[PDB]
RNA sequence: GCUGUAAGUAAGCUUUGAUCCAGAGAUUUCCGAAUGGGGAAACCCAGCAUGAGUUAUGUCAUGUUAUCGAUAUGUGAAUACAUAGCAUAUCAGAAGGCACACCCGGAGAACUGAAACAUCUUAGUACCCGGAGGAAGAGAAAGAAAAUUCGAUUCCCUUAGUAGCGGCGAGCGAAAUGGGAAGAGCCCAAACCAACAAGCUUGCUUGUUGGGGUUGUAGGACACUCUAUACGGAGUUACAAAGGACGACAUUAGACGAAUCAUCUGGAAAGAUGAAUCAAAGAAGGUAAUAAUCCUGUAGUCGAAAAUGUUGUCUCUCUUGAGUGGAUCCUGAGUACGACGGAGCACGUGAAAUUCCGUCGGAAUCUGGGAGGACCAUCUCCUAAGGCUAAAUACUCUCUAGUGACCGAUAGUGAACCAGUACCGUGAGGGAAAGGUGAAAAGCACCCCGGAAGGGGAGUGAAAUAGAACCUGAAACCGUGUGCUUACAAGUAGUCAGAGCCCGUUAAUGGGUGAUGGCGUGCCUUUUGUAGAAUGAACCGGCGAGUUACGAUUUGAUGCAAGGUUA
RNA sequence: AGGGUAGCGGAGAAAUUCCAAUCGAACCUGGAGAUAGCUGGUUCUCUCCGAAAUAGCUUUAGGGCUAGCCUCAAGUGAUGA
RNA sequence: GACAAUGGUAGGAGAGCGUUCUAAGGGCGUUGAAGCAUGAUCGUAAGGACAUGUGGAGCGCUUAGAAGUGAGAAUGCCGGUGUGAGUCGCGAAAGACGGGUGAGAAUCCCGUCCACCGAUUGACUAAGGUUUCCAGAGGAAGGCUCGUCCGCUCUGGGUUAGUCGGGUCCUAAGCUGAGGCCGACAGGCGUAGGCGAUGGAUAACAGGUUGAUAUUCCUGUACCACCUAUAAUCGUUUUAAUC
RNA sequence: UAGAUAGAAAAUAGGUGCCCGUACCGCAAACCGACACAGGUAGUCAAGAUGAGAAUUCUAAGGUGAGCGAGCGAACUCUCG
RNA sequence: AGACUCGGUGAAAUCAUAGUACCUGUGAAGAUGCAGGUUACCCGCGACAGGACGGAAAGACCCCGUGGAGCUUUACUGUAG
C-alpha cells in the first residue's frame, strides 16, 4: 500500500534505517527498500543488488516518528496518529 | 501493479483507475439420451430451402430434417357405409442423467443360528427393477375403548422384552390408557332442477355441461321460515378455484475498525529487564526466536447498482348463511360377505377375529349395515365399497460459518506431493510407493585436477558434516586404525575364580582385554514328557490382538430413607 | 478372416476333456469382518495363595454342563485333622 | 523389639512404574528445547536424574481424568541390509589383420581377406505395434561385458493419389429391427427395411528422384465420369432421333 | 414395356474430380510371448549345376558374422566319430 | 561346449546364534552341541556326496470333523413337466 515514500525499518537487519521503496508484490507481502544488499553472483565475484523484507515497517511524516498508519476518513485518503498529510 | 501453476527472456498494458472481486448478459467446436441416415464414442454420408464463389459442375455458410403420444387437418375403403392405414402441421410433453444417501411399490435369495436339520430364523435383509419427492408414506373414523368416555395422521418416551405367537426349541413381539413435539380439515358420487343431445312412442329416458348437495347425537333431497346480495363479508395463490400489482428482511462483492518505547543477548526479537496504553476488541494466524499495543485480523458498526429468496398491505379474485318439518326419494354392486388356496396383521391354521390377492358363488337399502379377538343375544360406538392434504419426522452429493481430552506421513480419505495416476488384466475390475533446504535463493563468482561427473580451495549465509538424493540422521550392514589377545586345539560360546598388559571415572570394594581351571545341551509354542532330529523366526526399524453402546447381576463408594427416582 | 452359443450353462468322434495359462462346475464385485467344537498368534514389574487330568449325562469321547479340586470377601463358630 | 511364613504353570485377589492428550497450579527454554549418542550413577523391579557431544524450537513437574496405552515369535504386512558369492550364469553360431577416431578401444567407421543362409537369416505386402524412421550432437542410467555406438536421451525434420486397398456400389452368415406378437418390471422374439467382406463390379503404365516418400512428386505417354462452348441428325411431342 | 419429354450430338476444344491410409519392422530385436527370449506368426516371388523333384550338397541375387572374451586342452556331464 | 586359471559383469531358493570331530552309551526309546575316552597345528582351492531325521511342497496315503462339493437310489421331503 506503498509506492516509494518514507520509513523507518525497526525489527530487522539493521535497525534505525530509513529509506524509500521499490516494488511492494503484494502476494509475497515483500517490499524492496534501501538496508539490506545481497552478494549475488552470475557468470561476477558479487553484485551487490538490493533484496526485500517482510512488512516490519512503519511511517513517519509529521512526527518523524514511526507510527501505526491509519486510513481514515474519506474527504480515501490517509490520516495518521499526528498529523494527517497524504501517504 | 499485471502478463496463472512455473521459473526465464522479450515484447507490451496500466490513476483516462488495469489485474482482482461479485452479479447479469453474449459466445458456448465435437461426442454423448444424440434425435436426418450410418457408426468400432468424439468419424463418415446425405437430404431439402435460402445464400456465397464459378462461364458451369464440383465446394461451402446458416437454418431444417428421428421415434412415441395427443391434438387439428385432409385422405382413406381391401367393402358403398367407414373405419385399420396414409401425407401434413402444433406441443418448453417424454425419453436420459443422478447422492451407491433418505422414501414408496414390484419381484425376491443362501451361507448362518437352531449346537445337525427340512417347520422356522437370517428376512421380507441383500442386490435387481420401477416411480416420485425434497421430503415421502399415512390420514380426518364403517376407530380406540368400557367411563364423569374421547373424537385426523405421524414421530419421541413409557407401558414391555409384559400380554401373546412358536418343532412351545431357537427365537420373535405388539397394541391400548398416559406424558410430549406439531396441530387442519375439505371436494366429489347419488337422489332434485335448467340447457342441449339420439332413441323424438308426439311417454320420458338415457348421453354431456352447469347448478344442488356432502352425514351418524343420523344427514341431505322435497316443502316451509328468516340472513346475504354481486356482497356484509369470509378472502387465503401450501389442499379446500385458479390468475396478477406494491413495501420490509436475509443472501451473493466490501469498508471502517483503540492502543508501546528502550537496555542486554542475538544473525535476527515478539524473550529477561524496566517503566506505559486500549479493551463491546486478551479469538486465531503470520511477522528472521514465544507479541492484546508490527500486519492480517476479531468485538461493534456500516454497506448492495443488479439479481434471488422469504415475508407484509391494497390491489386481486372468489363466495350466501342458518332453522324447522321429515309424507316421498337418496345415501358409492357383481361391491361387502362365504368357501378354496395364499400372503400379511408380533399372530406359523390354530378356536383365529380384523385386512389384502386369484378362481367361484353371491346381500341389505335407516324398523338398514360393520365392529366391540370363533359364533348368537342385549348394550355401546361408527357409517366402507370415491378422492386431496402443510407442520412435527428421516438423510446430506453439496455450500456458508464454526468445533474437537480427532490423526499429524507404514496413521488419517486409497489419495497432504500432478492419484483412482503409473501399473496389472482382453474385461468386468483390483491398485501403488513418493511431504519438509534456509529467515530470505542470497542456489557456490573465481582458481586448481579432471574428457566429464565429482572433488579440494575461495566466497553467500549464524551454521553448507544445511549445498539440492539438501532439518534432525538411530540400528542392521560395511570399513579404516588402533590398546589387549590369539597358530597341541574340542568350544549354546557365557558365568565364577584369576595372573599378566594398559588406562584413569557421574572418583568408587574402578574400568578395557583375558593365559588357565571349575560349571554348563538356545527361545517360544504344543506336550505324558522336548537340547530335541517336532514346529516358527535370516538380521534389525516400524505397524500390529479383550474395545464400545444397551441391558442384567454382584462388589466398593456416595446421597437419601419407608421412601427413592426421573424419561 | 468375419460371426454365434456363456456357467442352476455351453460345446463335447465322450477323456469328467475345453470354456483367456486354473474347472468333481470359470471370473469380478456385493451379501460378508460368512462360518470353524481346529491349528497358529495375544505386547511393562513385583507381591500373596494355588490345582486338576476324575464321577455322571451327552448322535458324546480331542468339545460342553453340573459335582469334585482352587481363589477372594462376608458369615458361622471349635464344629475339622 | 519378638514369632512365624515368603518355589510355582493354569488361574484368582492386591499394590505399583512409564507413554499421548486434557484441566488446574507452578516452572524451564537461543546465556540452546525435544530427540539422539556416550558414561564407571540412583531406585527391590518396571524405570528415572545427572555431566558431556550433536542438535536448532518448544518441553517438563505435582494432583486427578480419558485412552487407538506397551510387541521377540502369527510359514505375519512394509522398508532397508546381508548371508550364499565375487560363486552359477553371461541366452545355439567363425572370425582375423590393417588404417582412422578418441581422454580411453577384442566390441565404433572405413576397407582387404575369411566363413554362413540361399523354398532363404533374401525381396513385397496384409494383421499387429504406434514415430521405433532420417540427420546432428550426448553417454546419467537401459544394452546381460566394454562402448567414442543403437531400435536409449536431446534438438530438428520426415508420410503428398480423380486411376492404388477402402467409403460416396452390392450382398450371404450374422447383428439391429418401425409397426407387431409375447412377458411381473427389465426385456425377449420378429416382418418391412438397414449395417456388415475375407467374396462380386470398378478408369494406369515405364523410367527417373531424396539421408528419409513413390503407380502419390516430375518426365513422357494413357483412361473413366462430369460440365461448359460448338455442328453435319429429330419434327403432333405422337412416334420418331430420344430418357 | 408402364411412363417421362420440344428435340439429340456424332468428333472437336476447355476444364472440374472429395474423405481415410500411405513413413518403419513385418519368420522379427519393434507383433502375442513381462526380457533386445533358440517358440508361433495367413499370403506372393522363389535363380544356377546334380536330380523325378520346392528333396539333398555347393553357390548367385542379396543379407549376416548372432552383444562377453583370452588362456590351459584335468575329473565329471552332454553332443558327435 | 560347459566346468578349471586370469580380465569384465554379477543372481537365487535357504538362513535361531556358532570357534560346527569320532566311538560307545544315555535321552522322545536313530545326538556336531550331553557323559567317559580317542585322535586332530591356523586358512584355502578342486572333486565325491554318508549325515546335517538337509531344501522345495502347513503329508497326495490313514483317521477325526455332528467340515464341504460331485454322483447314485425301490433314503426323506419337495418340485419342473
Ligand atoms: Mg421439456
Ligand atoms: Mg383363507
Ligand atoms: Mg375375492
Ligand atoms: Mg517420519
Ligand atoms: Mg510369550
Ligand atoms: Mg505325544
Ligand atoms: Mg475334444
Ligand atoms: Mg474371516
Ligand atoms: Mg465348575
Ligand atoms: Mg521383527
Ligand atoms: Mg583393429
Ligand atoms: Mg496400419
Ligand atoms: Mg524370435
Ligand atoms: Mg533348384
Ligand atoms: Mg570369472
Ligand atoms: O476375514
Ligand atoms: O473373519
Ligand atoms: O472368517
Amino acid at each position: 500500500i506503498k509506492k516509494g515514500d518514507n520509513v523507518k525499518v525497526i525489527a530487522g537487519k539493521d535497525k534505525g534505517k530509513e529509506g524509500k521503496v521499490i516494488a511492494t508484490l503484494p502476494k509475497k507481502d515483500r517490499v524492496v527498500v534501501e538496508g539490506v544488499n545481497i552478494m549475488k553472483k552470475h557468470q561476477g565475484g558479487i553484485l551487490e543488488t538490493e533484496a526485500a523484507i517482510h512488512v516490519s515497517n512503519v511511517q513517519l511524516l509529521d512526527p518523524k516518528t514511526n507510527e501505526p498508519t491509519r486510513v481514515g476518513y474519506k474527504f480515501v485518503r490517509i490520516a495518521k496518529k499526528s498529523g494527517e498529510e497524504i501517504k
